[PDB]
């Protein structure tokens, strides 16, 4: 069962088997020092494999990886970014994140963070116009916390990169936010073809529009109020895409990246690396009927 730093450090010196699922993305990968062996041809299932990092691109290949969960018998994390962007252009910049940052600083961040979760029934965020508060449960509902690498485990390499507290058994089963969030840009996360055909034009019009000024979300009760993007609010268009479906503006996520990116981030590409984005981001949607949104403040600051 191999630590966590361990695997990382063996990603940095491209001594992991690289499974890809589009070979036109080998190149790409190639070029960047490593080898590359297709999905099809490498054994999950054998105990002697050989420690793996899976790049999951299509919807299809993401199905086929969960179908092998309880069958997968080594060492393998996995960058799915099937349900975001999957254009070369959000993989290459993906990939060139993953591989640029510090590792081993982000994994004590971590696990400081759930050092302070546990501990704590309050978190305020301040951002430069805002104040949120989350009053965290007595019994809440986390990410995988792993930091050293269990066999058979497929690990998704994102809850490496935050602590990530969500209400999954009911609306509020971990945490209430109240108060509002000044933040930098947003992902979505979609997992159907269904809801990315509906949704995605509209999510990137909205990402887009995060660069053009201020961005603030308001949540009274744990719900989602208001949603000011680029100065401008845009809740109209929040309530026709969470409206009678699932939870509605339920928030289905509080978490706290962790990583101190070194390269510039782009915040017109849906790639799930920006959710690492070190500060604190929050998640509405179950990326069932709505794309699960992710408004990420970066340099925001935590009080107890
Ligand atoms: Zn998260
Ligand atoms: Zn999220």
């Amino acid at each position: 069962s191999m630590d966590v730093l361990e695997y990382f450090e063996r990603l940095k010196n491209r001594e992991l088997a690289f499974v890809l699922d589009d070979l036109q993305l080998s190149d790409m990968v190639t070029r960047r020092g490593f080898s590359v062996i297709p999905f099809d041809d490498f054994d999950l299932a054998r105990e002697d494999h050989p420690p793996a990092f899976v790049l999951v691109t299509r919807l299809d290949y993401h199905g086929k990886l969960m179908q092998a969960w309880e069958t997968a018998k080594g060492i393998s994390s996995h960058l799915s970014l099937a349900k975001f962007d999957t254009s070369p252009k959000s993989v290459e910049y993906s990939l060139d994140q993953l591989l640029s940052m510090d590792f081993a600083e982000t994994l004590k961040r971590r696990g400081d963070y759930y050092d302070s979760v546990a501990s704590t029934n309050r978190m305020e965020v301040v951002t430069p116009g805002a104040v949120l508060t989350c009053d965290f449960g007595n019994e809440i509902e986390i990410a995988n916390n792993d930091v050293e690498m269990q066999k058979g485990w497929l690990y998704s390499v994102a809850e490496f990169f935050e602590t990530s507290v969500i209400n999954l058994e009911a609306d509020r089963s971990s945490y209430t936010l109240n108060g509002d969030l000044c933040f930098t840009g947003l992902i979505y996360l979609c997992n159907r073809p269904d809801l990315k055909e509906r949704a995605s034009a509209t999510m990137d019009e909205l990402m887009r529009m995060s660069t053009r000024g201020r961005n603030v979300v308001s949540f009274v009760d744990n719900q989602i109020v208001r949603m000011e993007l680029g100065g401008v609010d845009m809740t109209a268009t929040l309530r026709e895409l969470i409206v009678g479906k699932e939870r509605e503006g339920s928030s289905t996520e509080f978490a706290m990246g962790c990583v101190e990116y070194p390269l510039a981030q782009d915040w017109t590409i849906n790639s799930v690396m920006n959710e690492g984005s070190h500060g604190i981001h929050v998640g509405v949607g179950m990326g069932k009927e709505i794309p699960h949104m992710d408004f990420i403040a970066k340099g925001a600051e935590l009080r107890i």
